């Protein structure tokens, strides 16, 4: 099976335990078939690809660092991510679809420069993380040209793909968390065009998207006790869709986070942890190392969990409890509510080893052809939380 490691590059200049130097990306690579560099965005002036850290990328090389550790790993596949929901720009909030929409010259453009990111720095292929407009988040027509841009979607796609084929590049695509494929993907005919589908199947809720309740954000199947819940956001309806519209099952990988979404509580979100939590207060406090707010990094919820350390302590420095629905379909919950001495309560939705391995078990089960992690800056990296380093991206290999 792959396994599909993404990169997020702002990680090598994070303050603090978060920075993720090339010798720890390294002990990675040992477990990914595939390395996917994020992220390039597009000029706000002419939609061409551009990275969005010169500096780092290209003045002190760090694209071709990481494209280079194919020395060390030769059948190991890099590729350079465009978009992501990393590409953040209020000031040109249309761009993703304004290339679409775009004249021939504009997209060419996009094309050339695209092609020259991948071939100048050694990499293997494109990943089109294409920053459509997302699902509306429900309170408690988004795009009304959508048929349009599905068509012209497919016709870009096709004009990339034409410009990889003399060299042999790999093309992929992701579809974001919350992108809808059946505003914008005709899934038979990208089926021609790329050599694989990476599904975000997670962040189907967010503080950000969110902020009055919280509720599972990536189970694999429905949780008929998440009341009132859109039945879309799942892993398998998503994963059905594609297989139903026609998608080789080989061809698609599982997405898996390696973060949380982490929301604030209060008294009146009550004792159960088990969501929907009510009354939320939007994301909890930043984590020191992730610098996130309603982010928390895999090692960041390991340390709020009982520990030796804090397993006594009182207030707000008592542990997280874990919730656990006992038939393992939904993801972890690590809990602590607004309840006595504790006034700082917060609910974090993610994956640990265990539930990432229950989603790696999940694609074997319907032949994927894979897992794509989001990604290996939020993993234990340092093995901060048991002394094992990248314990999510293992316990995945390990299910491969
Ligand atoms: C793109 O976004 C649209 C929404 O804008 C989304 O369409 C929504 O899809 C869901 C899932 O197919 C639809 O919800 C189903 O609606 C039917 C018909 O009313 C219900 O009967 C279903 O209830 C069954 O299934 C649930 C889980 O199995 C059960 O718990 C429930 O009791 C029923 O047994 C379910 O609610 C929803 O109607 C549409 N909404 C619209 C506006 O079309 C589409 O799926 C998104 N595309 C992708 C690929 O995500």
């Amino acid at each position: 099976s792959n396994l599909v490691c993404y990169y997020d590059s702002s990680s090598y200049t994070r303050e603090g335990l978060g920075k993720l130097l090339n010798p720890d990306l390294e002990i990675a690579l040992q477990f990914c078939s595939h390395l996917v560099y994020g992220y390039a965005g597009l000029r706000g002036e002419n939609l061409q690809a551009y990275s969005m850290n010169e500096n780092l990328d290209i003045y002190k090389h760090q694209f071709s660092e990481v494209t280079s550790l194919k020395r060390k790993y030769p059948h190991l596949k890099v590729l350079l991510s465009v978009g992501g929901d990393h590409d953040i720009d209020p000031d040109h909030p249309n761009k993703y679809i304004d290339l679409l929409e775009g004249e021939k010259v504009r997209q060419i453009g996009f094309i050339r420069s695209a092609y020259e990111l991948v071939k100048t720095y050694g990499f293997d292929g494109l990943d089109l993380a294409y920053q459509f407009p997302k699902n509306k988040p429900r309170k408690v027509i988004v795009d009304p040209h959508a048929a349009l841009h599905k068509e012209q979607f497919t016709a870009l796609v096709r004009d990339v793909k034409d410009s990889l084929r003399a060299d042999g590049f790999l093309l992929s695509l992701t579809v974001l968390p919350n992108v809808n494929s059946t505003w914008y993907f005709d899934i038979p005919a990208l089926n021609g065009l790329v050599d694989f589908v990476n599904l975000a199947t997670f962040d189907f809720l967010t503080p950000a998207r969110n902020p009055e309740e919280a509720d599972y954000s990536a189970p694999i199947y429905h949780p008929d006790g998440s009341k009132d819940r859109l039945a879309h956001l799942n892993a398998d309806f998503q994963v059905e869709y594609w297989l139903s519209q026609g998608f080789p099952s080989n061809k698609i990988n599982l997405g898996v986070a390696t973060y949380g979404n982490a929301w604030k509580l209060t008294k009146d979100s009550g004792l159960e942890g088990v969501p929907v939590v009510p009354e939320t207060s939007g994301p909890a406090p930043e984590g020191f190392q992730s610098q996130k707010p309603g982010l928390l990094s895999y090692a960041e919820i390991c340390g709020k969990l009982s520990n030796p350390q804090n397993q006594f302590l009182k207030g707000n420095e008592s542990p997280l409890r874990r919730v656990s629905d006992p038939t393992k379909r939904f993801g972890g919950i690590a809990y602590r509510p607004v309840d006595g001495q504790i006034t700082e309560g917060i609910w974090v939705s993610y994956d640990d080893p265990d539930s990432a391995s229950n989603k790696a078990a999940y694609a074997r089960v319907k032949n994927l052809g894979g897992v794509a992690l989001f990604d290996l800056s939020y993993d234990d990296f340092r093995g901060q939380c048991s002394g094992d380093k990248y314990p999510i991206l293992r316990a995945i290999k390990y299910r491969l």
